[PDB]
Formats: structure tokens, C-alpha cells, sequence
RNA sequence: GGCACUAACCUAAGACAGGAGGGCCGGGAAACCUGCCUAAUCCAAUGACGGGUAAUAGUGUC
């Protein structure tokens, strides 16, 4: 359990220096939790005792280059807010639970859409936030041990931000056809190259303000199929079928 | 092109409810730091502080 670490004056270096100075001469392997500035203050977390005295060990060992020395201060602390944030055993089990009612066994499609106010999630106290990286883990775990056979899969309403997270599906429901990713926040076309490999036959992008980057949907269109090109689908249209040959 | 910074912009479900200033207990020779208190005054749910990057300039870096 947690420790925070404190590097005064740390703001005025390169976050991916300063880690990798802090790394080397580090007899351990960390993941910094949550770095951030704050004043002059960088800031940060690690994980546990190991780690934290072996970070408090590179106080003399490291310097800057303007021959100053660099000191890493060590303090116990709360687990930072992403790591609370995380779903308990407990919640991932109701989360299985709700996946199910939303799941149509005759159509193979799980209806996630506007997943965060389900009046269960509401009722248990259970936040579910797919734009979070561990949210979206442990729902697409569940679709992997439960469901890897998923056809449809509706994820419109959620406050996506990115797909980042979604890039191993095409791995976790590799016959997936149909993908509605309407009414999120995706910016760019670019985000589909996270998840291409999934042979989609319908897909569903407006809403997102991605669309807007087009003088046609023309070109629109092109730009979906070189990441899908079967698809038959989008956004409720039938495309013209792929150029022959 | 990557990655970082200043700007721009997105974010309270792209990390976050207080931030600056001031003060307190503790540690320390000091520097400085964990935690806490706080309308002198400034900023802040019309989102400060922190975070982020799909899009735009400026700078470094590989």
C-alpha cells in the first residue's frame, strides 16, 4: 500500500528525464501513479515499501544539469483516487449481473449504451465510467470469460473520450460485426485505428464530433473503410458496395 | 512523425474542489517537505487548481 513522493522544485524539470534520471539509478522497477506538478512541487505515487525507500535511496545519486542535486522526499499516504476508482471484486459481480439483462441471447448484442445511470449500478452504489481505463478492463474481461462469442455490442452515450482502451477487442470479441460508438466524444477518425482490426459489418459514429472533420460524407465514408472494408453499414445508411477487384 | 513545454483547445464521466497568498502542528543545521487551518486580498461549479491532445502557432528534445 501507498506512498507519495515529492520532488521539490520538480516542476522545472522533463517529466520523461527526470523519470528516466530517477529510473536508472533506481535498484528497482516503478510505475509512477498520477504524476503531477503542484506549485514547484512534481508529484507522484508508488505502490509499496519496496519501492518507496529504494526511490529514497537515489537521493544522493542523482543531480541535475545545472550540477544541483535533486531530492526525492517519501511519505505513506492514501491510495490516490484512480486506484480508488477501481471496481471491487464485489461490484465487477453485480457489473457481470446487469451486463446480462442487457444482453439479447437471440441477437448475440449486449446494449451498454448510457451504461453509467443503469438504476441497479444507481442502486448498489456501483459508478461505472467506461471512459476509465479500469472500467472498460473489466467490462470487456466479462465479455471475454462470458460472451466472446458477442455479435452487437452498443457502447453509444457514454462520454467516450477515446478507444485507447478498446484495442483489445479485437482480440476479446473477434466476431464482432456491429459497433455503435454514437453520442460519445470521439474527435477523430483516427481513434478507429485502435480497434481496425475487427471486421465490422455496421457501425455507428454521429454524435461524435469526429464526423464534423468532413467536407462530404463521401469522403467520410472512405475514410471508415479503409479501417472496415466489408462494412455495409453506418450510421443507419446502406453503403454502395465495395469497388470491385 | 514521437515526446515534453508556453499558448490554444478538451476535461469534474479526458485524474481533480478548492487554488494562490497567509498561518499551524511535526521533521530538519538549513534548504525544504507530509499533514492540517484560513474571505486580509485575488481566483473558483458560468469549473479555479490539477489532468488531457483530435485540431492550431512558438521552443526544445529524439
Amino acid at each position: 500500500n501507498w506512498f507519495k513522493i515529492t520532488i521539490p522544485y520538480g516542476r522545472k524539470y522533463d517529466k520523461a528525464w527526470l523519470l528516466s534520471m530517477i529510473q536508472s539509478k533506481c535498484s528497482v522497477p516503478f510505475t509512477p501513479i498520477e504524476f503531477h506538478y503542484e506549485n514547484t512541487r512534481a508529484q507522484f505515487f508508488v505502490e509499496d515499501a519496496s519501492t518507496a525507500s529504494a526511490l529514497k535511496a537515489v537521493n544522493y545519486k542523482i543531480l541535475d544539469r545545472e550540477n544541483r542535486r535533486i531530492s526525492i522526499i517519501i511519505n505513506s499516504s492514501a491510495p490516490p483516487h484512480t486506484i480508488l476508482n477501481e471496481l471491487k471484486p464485489e461490484q465487477v459481480e453485480q457489473l457481470k449481473l446487469i451486463m446480462s439483462k442487457r444482453y439479447d441471447g437471440s441477437q448475440q448484442a449486449l446494449d451498454l449504451k448510457g451504461l453509467r445511470s443503469d438504476p441497479d449500478l444507481v442502486a448498489q452504489n456501483i459508478d461505472v465510467v467506461l471512459n476509465r481505463r479500469s472500467c472498460m478492463a473489466a467490462t470487456l474481461r466479462i465479455i471475454e470469460e462470458n460472451i466472446p462469442e458477442l455479435l452487437s455490442l452498443n457502447l453509444s452515450n457514454n462520454r467516450l473520450y477515446r478507444l485507447d482502451d478498446m484495442s483489445s477487442i479485437v482480440q476479446k470479441a473477434p466476431n464482432l460485426k456491429i459497433l455503435n460508438l454514437s453520442g460519445n466524444e470521439l474527435k477523430s477518425e483516427r481513434e478507429l485505428d485502435k480497434i481496425k482490426g475487427l471486421k465490422l459489418e455496421e457501425l455507428w459514429l454521429d454524435g461524435n464530433s469526429l464526423c464534423d472533420t468532413f467536407r462530404d460524407q463521401s469522403t467520410y465514408i472512405s475514410a471508415i473503410r479503409e479501417r472496415f472494408p466489408k462494412l455495409l453499414r453506418l450510421d443507419g445508411h446502406e453503403l454502395p458496395p465495395p469497388i470491385a477487384f
